């Protein structure tokens, strides 16, 4: 029952800032113009005690399946190739990823009938709002 309240399909409806969280990761122009038009869906869904986390967008598709704690392998939307670990912190998913000595944090947190998202770069935040689909 760990993550029931994050179980389900999602739809973003706002964005704020990704521009510049994207800059900040490494994002080239091109590839921040497309990704940044993009109103993806996000499905979770948990079975036992594997967690799986995937985007359906016009931009990407991505996928991710994992266990809380243990490490590993994921190709980012942006095509970067990272080691990332994800733990639940307070109730809040929280998803580090790794590559080439940087990282990036994006937690992923249930409030009121939303599923809000906020990516962190070093200084730079981006909020992104989901609610139900
Ligand atoms: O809303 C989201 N759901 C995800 O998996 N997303 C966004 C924020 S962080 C990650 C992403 C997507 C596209 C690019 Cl280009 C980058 Cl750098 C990061």
């Amino acid at each position: 029952h760990m993550c029931d309240a994050f179980v389900g399909t999602w739809k973003l409806v706002s964005s704020e800032n990704f521009d510049d969280y994207m800059k900040e990761v490494g994002v080239g122009f091109a590839t921040r113009k497309v990704a940044g038009m993009a109103k993806p869906n996000m499905i979770i869904s948990v079975n036992g005690d594997v967690i799986t986390i995937k985007s359906e967008s016009t931009f990407k598709n991505t996928e991710i399946s994992f266990i809380l704690g243990q490490e590993f392998d994921e190709v980012t939307a942006d095509d970067r190739k990272v080691k990332s670990t994800i733990t639940l912190d307070g109730g809040v998913l929280v998803h580090v990823q790794k590559w080439d000595g940087k990282s990036t944090t994006i937690k992923r947190k249930r409030e009121d009938d939303k599923l809000v998202v906020e990516c962190v770069m070093k200084g730079v935040t981006s909020t992104r709002v989901y609610e139900r689909a």
